[PDB]
């Protein structure tokens, strides 16, 4: 019987030897990468936890599945009842499903799991960061197997920040379980300290002491996550099912720094992705240049279990189809896929800054629907040392060491067009350059077509109103905003 | 045994003889007004259907109960599970609950009804506009009563527009059931035609042929709603329970015209309100000047049944308390209440234009949190003849006959302060006038206090971020605001 394992890092980036970061040690991820096809050009469709996890587990963009923003307490976003998620479809096909760690999506009927240990019935600290607890839960899952195939979803909470919720464990909870007084112990974890002067400062992160300290703490926590991956894989090896299991590792969104999480800039949507098939080792240890999306995961896993996507509608007769594709074929031969999309509406319920993006190879186009208002900052990131430092220096009128300034971070153009082959930092907007008018129109057309195809309620915003029963379906408001 | 009846109009305004409109005939509402206390200064806290209905049925502002916007299909907003609504509390106290018409709120567990005929299990056209069907459902409700008190919620869908959904019935569905071909027949309804030249054109509605036609159609439909009220009251009278029943009539938000629905301007939140207590007829046929809110209805009805609001929390240990008050005391003697609040976030999910308001007597202060972006227009109103006409004339550069222009309707000041005793049209913003700096700060303080008191997640927006463990709790973003 075929099995599947989805390892999901929380706010994880490219901090690994597998992705050529020699400043950090991630031997277990590196080991996995040698048995995997590594993707250099993978992206999430949305840079917000719940929406990203909902899209990943449905194959549908947030504006289609209904997770327009964060799921918990006051934010309270849920996917539509009639949505058919991966786990649901797997269960109906006779596959045993399990989740360990951060779920952060609902409702339960849409995202059901036979075996569940999450924040809903326990501590996300334990089942998300305590890799020993995680390892034992994986062991229990495998011991209680019953001849059915399985799908195991391990959603680490590492390397997510902790500064807002639990500061006593460090900015990235890098102190939790380290053995020191009040921290407790995680027997299977060997803490890895990092010097702030040795960490790699990403181009979009301010080069300041405060930021480097943040990164050092992050590195330590990523190491814990790395060791967690090692333990999990070892449990399958001990149960004798690893060689029958498709393993996938990735992250839900960009790292929690400026221009990262919550942005549709490269840093906010670019994600690590490893795919290891025991049946297709031809391209083990290789790197793929194909442009892929987390919207491809549901299709990939369905393909793995030979389960077809059913024909159904959420509203009316509007039949639902996936825009992603199975990545399995890439495990045999390199494809030429070059296009990926992005869609984000809310993060927190108070943060309404819808963005839509399309990327064709190195060209990225972002549409900021509420561009005239300032880009909103979430409550957790606001208190990060990195942002506090940036805010402090900006307010004092002193050099920030940042590749942008807050003014331009807050107030953006409606359309942002970048060529990352020339301008990887995405600082040279080409949208108003007449030499790129034809390319702009092409990308706009591709984006709009995808929006209609995926029933985006925001498809006419902000210059127009959606009127389905007439033509054109987007009717103009004449609100001093251009239309297309 | 005491009963209560809540009659709720959808997008209803002051089109009635009771409110001194001589151009329309509303004999049944006028009759009700003679047996009730009429409120000249009643307001909804939010000018959007689901949020308004959730707030009305909970006593909590939309930003607290969780209905941030519309409830249906793609908009998909629901109140928090732990919210304790009026109907829930009544049920737990042994009161039989019933709803007939448009519900437009959820989830069911939060808003449960023993007897329910709504859009969720039938046609909103029938149970919302077909007053004969409504009358028979009321009859059925009363015939199946036991020795329990009852609370009956009749949510008319009239006089809501129909232009977007069902244009064949007219702009306001004023043709539905009129007898003509394809319209069907409503035996208990006597259609009332109106000349577009005779209707009263509200100050905030463009004086154009297209708008007057809209109003004429509205008047006809309001008449149907009026006759529906008559039938309902008559059913209680036939069951011999009217004299044991507290009757309340009002509307969920302002009329569907410019500056009305979806706005926190006077036209968008001002609502008609009649309260008839068979035990306190002292002030029957009188007019009250007290400033009241639909947030007062839940407290009022709870008071009527002698049911206390329980002590509980939705999140954490932050206990929930109502900011509204029972209106019952006003039925005996005129009070001095002068303050009312407003809070609106979304309408449609794609319409994010949060507004917060406070009104002290004739002074109204509105805060537009997303002011730099244009005011969004909903899909239903966009295709209205009134707006289409306005848009058309504006685009052609011709006179609109409107007291505003679209540019200023779309792009508003962050703070709008109006004195309606001098400027009822609300066109002279005083917020930037130094003469009103002290008053401005006072109203801002009242507004903010209410926001914190009601756990508003938008309390720091847009210039700051909420950090509860820090001081001040609103931390600055320095985002040019
Ligand atoms: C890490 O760096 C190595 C060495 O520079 C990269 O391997 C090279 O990849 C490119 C092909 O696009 C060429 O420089 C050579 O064909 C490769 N050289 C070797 C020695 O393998 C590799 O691509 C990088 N790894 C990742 C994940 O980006
Ligand atoms: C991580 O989880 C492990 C196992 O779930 C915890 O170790 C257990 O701790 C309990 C009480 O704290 C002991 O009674 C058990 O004997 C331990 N079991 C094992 C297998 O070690 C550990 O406390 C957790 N670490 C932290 C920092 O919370
Ligand atoms: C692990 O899985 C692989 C793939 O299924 C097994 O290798 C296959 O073995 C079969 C015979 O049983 C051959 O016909 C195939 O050609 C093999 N495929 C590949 C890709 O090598 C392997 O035997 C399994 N067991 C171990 C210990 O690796
Ligand atoms: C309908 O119109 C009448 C007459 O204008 C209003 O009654 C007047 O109210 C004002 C202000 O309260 C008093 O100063 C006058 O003495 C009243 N005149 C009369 C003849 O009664 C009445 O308030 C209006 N009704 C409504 C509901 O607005
Ligand atoms: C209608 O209801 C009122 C009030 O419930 C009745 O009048 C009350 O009668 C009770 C006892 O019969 C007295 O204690 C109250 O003082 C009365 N209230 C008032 C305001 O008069 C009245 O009898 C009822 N009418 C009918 C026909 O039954
Ligand atoms: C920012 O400034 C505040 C107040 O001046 C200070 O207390 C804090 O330490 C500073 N934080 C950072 C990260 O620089
Ligand atoms: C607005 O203009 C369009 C196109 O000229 C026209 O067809 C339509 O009838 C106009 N709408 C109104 C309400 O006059
Ligand atoms: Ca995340
Ligand atoms: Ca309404
Ligand atoms: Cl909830």
């Amino acid at each position: 019987p075929r099995n599947a394992l989805l390892l999901l890092a929380d706010d994880g980036g490219f901090e690994s030897g597998a992705y050529n970061n020699s400043a950090i040690a991630t031997p277990h991820l590196d080991a996995l990468a040698r048995r995997s096809l590594l993707f250099r050009n993978a992206f999430t469709s949305v840079s917000s936890s719940s929406p990203s996890r909902a899209s990943l587990l449905t194959g549908l963009p947030q504006h289609q599945n209904g997770m327009y923003g964060l799921h918990q307490d006051v934010h309270h976003f849920n996917s539509f009842d009639k949505v058919r998620s991966l786990p649901l479809l797997l269960s109906q096909a006779g596959v045993r499903t399990g989740i360990i760690g951060k779920k952060h999506v609902g409702p339960e009927t849409v995202y059901p799991f036979d075996f569940a240990y999450t924040e809903e019935n326990g501590s996300v600290l334990q089942v998300g960061r305590n890799i020993t607890r995680i390892k034992l839960l994986v062991r229990k899952f495998l011991q209680t197997q019953d001849d059915r195939p399985f799908f195991l979803y391990v959603a680490f909470h590492d390397p997510h920040r902790c500064g807002h919720s639990q500061p006593q464990y460090g900015t990235f909870c890098e102190k939790f379980g380290n053995g020191e007084s009040g921290m407790g112990r995680i027997p299977d974890w060997t803490p890895q300290a990092y010097d702030p002067l040795d960490v790699l400062v990403p181009y979009f992160v301010p080069n300041t002491p405060a930021a480097r300290a943040d990164l050092a703490a992050q590195y330590t926590t990523v190491g814990r996550m790395d060791q967690g991956v090692g333990l999990v894989l070892q449990e399958l090896r001990d149960a004798g099912v690893l060689n029958d299991t498709l393993v996938i590792f990735t992250s839900d969104n960009g790292i929690p720094f400026p221009s990262g999480r919550t942005n549709l800039y490269w840093p906010g949507t670019a994600e690590p992705l490893l795919v290891s098939s025991p049946e297709h080792p031809k391209r083990w240890g290789q790197v793929s240049e194909a442009y892929v999306s987390l919207l491809d995961l549901t299709p990939t896993i369905l393909d793995w279990f030979s389960i077809p996507y059913p024909s159904y509608a959420i509203f009316g007769s509007k039949t639902i189809h996936l825009t992603g594709r199975s990545l399995l074929p890439a495990l045999e031969a390199e494809p030429l896929w070059a296009t990926v999309f992005g869609s984000q509406s809310h993060h927190e319920v108070t943060m309404s800054y819808p963005m839509r993006s399309v990327q064709h190879r190195h060209f990225r186009l972002v549409h900021n629907l509420n561009f005239k208002m300032p880009f909103p900052i979430d409550q957790d990131f606001y208190v990060s040392p990195t942002f506090q430092d940036l805010l402090n220096r900006t307010t004092a009128g002193q050099p920030t060491g940042w590749y942008k300034d807050l003014r331009h971070y807050y107030y953006r153009a409606r359309w942002e067009l970048y060529d990352r082959s020339r301008d990887p930092h995405e600082t040279q907007n080409l949208a108003t350059d007449p030499r790129f008018a034809q390319l702009l129109e092409m990308l706009r057309d591709q984006l709009a077509k995808w929006q209609w195809e995926t029933h985006d309620p925001w498809v006419c915003a902000p210059d127009g109103v959606l009127e389905e029963k007439l033509s054109p379906q987007c009717q103009p408001l004449h609100n001093e905003l251009r239309s297309h």
